[PDB]
């Protein structure tokens, strides 16, 4: 794991059944926690959906970890991970997303299936009224020898309201690795730059373990 490191991602999906392809390339420093992604819709476009839902699913290998705090992700490479996230919004729109993370030299690869299901249709999400996600806090804990992640999220609507969504993930190291103990993980998420249909976004977060 190198102070730099690059990304290339393939997310595919679905969202109210409109299928889509998303390409991505980028790079970032691992252990500063911070990482920006160019993205390119490759197929389905022009996404007729809030491309906010995306952004999180689009590596906890990104995060600034004290000394202290052991250090999981970092640690299942060279050979990897995958992580699985249900994401439920106060509206009973529901997305599922899975990634497999892997590694080659100095390169990080993802592989991403991304699925949402029965938002309604006019609902911010499929009329495209959120602006971003507030920063939030990640609890990283352990249930039945699993890593699990749990946060309350909220994203801003046009016209100053939330829109909230709860986020459980779990996260799997390829080869076993000492589980670490609870902690939190403060995160900022932004879409510094899109094109008007965002069929080109780039992205940036930042995310340090407490």
């Amino acid at each position: 794991i190198k102070p730099e490191m690059k990304i290339k991602l393939c997310m595919r999906g679905t969202v109210n059944g409109h299928n889509f392809v998303i390409e991505g390339e980028g790079k970032g420093n691992p252990y500063e926690g911070t990482q920006i992604l160019d993205l390119n819709v490759t197929e389905g476009a022009p996404l007729p959906f809030a491309y906010d839902i995306l952004t999180t699913v689009f590596n906890r290998a990104f995060t600034k970890y004290p000394a202290d705090i052991q250090d999981y992700f970092k640690q299942t490479f060279p050979e990897g991970y995958h992580w699985e996230r249900s994401m439920t919004y106060e509206d009973q729109g529901i997305c599922t997303a899975t990634s497999n993370i892997s590694m080659r030299g100095d390169c990080f690869f993802y592989d991403i299936r991304f699925d949402g299901t029965n938002f309604p249709p006019n609902g911010p999400v499929m009329q495209k009224k959120t602006l971003k996600w507030e920063p939030s806090t990640e609890k990283m804990y352990v249930e039945d020898g699993v890593l699990k992640g749990d946060v309350n999220m909220r994203l801003l609507l046009e016209g100053g309201g939330h829109y909230r969504c709860d986020f459980k993930t779990t996260y799997k190291a390829k080869k076993e690795v000492r589980l670490p103990d609870a902690h939190k993980i403060d995160h900022r998420i932004e879409i510094l730059k899109h094109d008007k249909d965002y069929n080109k976004v780039k992205l940036y977060e930042n995310a340090v373990a407490r």
